[PDB]
């Protein structure tokens, strides 16, 4: 019943995306980033992260990295699935992304899963080792949902990231635009 309910959730969000994120215009596109960044900020506020990096990658992928605990990977009694899988298959960003990847650094291990329109492409995999903790999320907004534009606006991201760092003092939040490899722009904010 758990994973059927997952599938129905994805269908619901993709059918009425604007009920979930406000709009499917440029505003809703940028709201994807806010949803993810907000979750990292909660992890900082909980006491466990202090650095968040947002990268606009080639072809308008977004990568958000935090140095928090890493999303848990333990098997849920609820779903019979790893915790990270439950969390990401119930994410609006994931449902509304053509593709999304997560890398978790936790338990001295790097774990990876990928998704399309919220559907996992393979089971969560151990792919390496690590001496850090945190989470990396990379996603590509689905152009079938965001029919006006899937191109992010650096200045829009910059303005809100600046505001978020100012509001959440102590968190280092970095924005980087790598879309043009010949001219990479970065702004990093860190208030007291
Ligand atoms: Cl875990
Ligand atoms: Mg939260």
């Amino acid at each position: 019943a758990g994973q059927i309910q997952v599938l129905e959730g994805l269908e619901a969000v993709r059918k009425r995306p604007g009920m979930y994120i406000g709009s499917t215009s440029e505003r809703g596109l940028h709201h994807l980033v806010w949803e993810i960044v907000d979750n990292s900020i909660d992890e900082a506020l909980a006491g466990y992260a202090n650095q968040i990096e947002v990268v606009i990658e080639k072809d308008n992928w977004i990568k958000v990295t935090d140095n928090g605990r890493g999303i848990p990977v333990d098997i849920q009694e609820k779903m019979g699935r790893p915790a990270v899988e439950v969390i990401l298959t119930s994410s609006v960003v994931n449902a509304l992304s053509q593709d999304l990847e997560v890398y978790v650094h936790r338990n001295e291990t790097i774990y990876h899963q990928a998704y399309k329109k919220g559907v996992p492409q393979f089971d969560l995999k151990e792919v390496g080792t690590t001496d850090k903790t945190g989470t990396v999320i990379r996603f590509k907004a689905d152009g079938e949902i965001f029919t006006e534009t899937t191109v992010y606006n650096y200045e829009t991201l910059q303005q809100r990231i600046r505001e978020l760092a100012f509001l959440n003092k102590g968190i280092q939040i970095t924005l980087r635009d790598e879309r043009d490899e010949e001219n990479v722009r970065e702004d990093s904010y860190h208030y007291e």
